[PDB]
């Protein structure tokens, strides 16, 4: 029987260590020889798992549309993704908009804001020798940043976690549409804030930015918003709460890193490629073939990232952390138009939160009595990730 046939983002069998890895590895033993195969998950897609069929598929944007981004659709209501959800034109366009203040240079300039939000954390619980590394530290960082990228009050991370949770989760209808409104109602006065009272915050920036003259309309931005806060979130915490359960047990990458610490950079572009949270989709817009295998419109193809990134064709010794792998042509933040544009940002992030924390905590391991949790989806890894560690001192406070 073939592993594709049952194949579910949301559903990934677990193996004795938490993680799906263990079915990660098989499903990439069967793609050297089937590279895409039909799941009847979701009513009947196709599940695209070989490098080079990835690489084949995203670069295709003829056939292969974003309007299929999210499967099953997050739930945004009546807005649209923006930028995520568009092909161009459209895409380009709006793209442009928010370019610059993703530009590298435009976010490095929060780096030691980011060092030192960090150690505040930290300060938080090293006295009490015990923490779950996902809720006090991975949620935290990145929807701390995030808030003030986008002018928002940085203590509500669990307001925003609650309308991402609706977004991508939350079963119940009614429930995530409705809870999706709230994230809506917030944007609207947001906007209308900053329409008064602009910032020097990337929503100000989008707010008073044109096309063909003309200013964006309240739903173009409350997409923007929605978009912005999603990718700033999501994804971050679920990849840094899995690179601190790994660096929890494993205690010979964290030894090196220590050992190291110029290698971090590197290192992280590793762990970007072994712990990737993403999965995306396309839609198939005409009959396409890829390989032995020929997709029709209205079919949709997901992208299995985390497969690809493990492709013995692209990757030498692929099931190992080689922390000084070079190049690391990895498809965890995309490839093409559509390409992350948080990828800067997020090794920035993972870079400084990495190297405070070993700075900080360099003992610690995963709490023998309680319990680690994996969450699965379009972005996977792990939600809790309780760790113990010796008591240690407070920088400040
Ligand atoms: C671990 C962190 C992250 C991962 C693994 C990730 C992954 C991805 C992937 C796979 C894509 C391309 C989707 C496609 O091919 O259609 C993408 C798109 C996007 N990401 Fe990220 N992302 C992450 C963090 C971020 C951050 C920090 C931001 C927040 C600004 C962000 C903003 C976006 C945007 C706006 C796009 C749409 C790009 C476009 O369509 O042109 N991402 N990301």
């Amino acid at each position: 029987t073939s592993l594709f046939t049952t194949a579910d983002h949301y559903h990934t069998p677990l193996g004795p260590d938490g993680t799906p890895h263990a079915f990660f590895e098989a499903l990439r033993d069967e793609a050297e020889t089937t590279p895409i195969g039909w799941s009847e998950a979701y009513g009947g897609h196709w599940v695209v798992a070989g490098y080079k069929e990835i690489q084949a598929v995203i670069q295709n944007t003829k056939a292969f549309s974003n309007k299929g981004v999210t499967f099953p659709r997050y739930e945004t209501g009546e807005f649209e993704l923006m930028m995520a959800g568009q092909d161009d034109p459209v895409h380009k366009k709006y793209r442009q908009l928010v370019a610059k203040p993703f530009s590298p240079e435009a976010t490095d300039l929060f780096t030691e804001q980011l060092r030192q939000s960090t150690n505040d954390l930290i300060d938080a619980r090293i006295e009490l020798g015990e923490g779950d590394a996902a809720t006090w530290l991975a949620n935290e960082i990145p929807a701390r940043l995030t808030a003030i990228l986008l002018g928002l009050p940085p203590e509500d991370g669990d307001t925003y976690r609650r309308w991402v949770w609706a977004i991508t989760h939350v079963e119940n209808p009614e429930e995530g549409a409705e809870i999706f409104a709230e994230l809506v109602a917030h944007a609207r006065t947001l906007i209308a804030e900053r329409r008064t009272n602009p910032g020097n915050d990337i929503m100000s920036r989008v707010i008073m930015s044109k096309i063909d003259g003309e200013s964006l309309s309240e739903d173009d931005l409350i997409g923007f918003f929605t978009i912005l806060l999603l990718g700033g979130i999501d994804a971050t915490a679920r990849f840094l709460s899995s690179v601190f359960w790994r660096l929890a047990w494993d205690i010979e990458l964290r030894r090196r890193l220590i050992a190291h610490p110029e290698l971090i950079p590197n290192a992280v572009d590793e762990l970007l490629r072994f712990y990737g949270p993403a999965m995306v989709g396309r839609l198939v817009t005409q009959e396409v073939t890829v390989g032995d295998i020929t997709m029709k419109p209205g079919q949709t193809a997901m992208l299995w990232f985390p497969i690809a990134s493990r492709d013995r064709s692209a990757f030498d010794s692929p099931d190992n952390i080689v922390i000084e792998r070079t190049p690391n042509r990895h498809l965890s933040l995309g490839h093409g138009i559509h390409r992350c544009l948080g990828a800067h940002l997020i090794r920035v992030e993972a870079r400084v939160a990495i190297t405070e924390f070993l700075k900080r905590i360099p003992e610690f391991s995963l709490d023998p009595n309680k319990e680690c949790e994996w969450l699965m989806g379009q972005v996977a890894g792990m939600l809790h990730v309780p760790i113990i560690f010796p008591k240690g001192k407070r920088l400040s406070e």
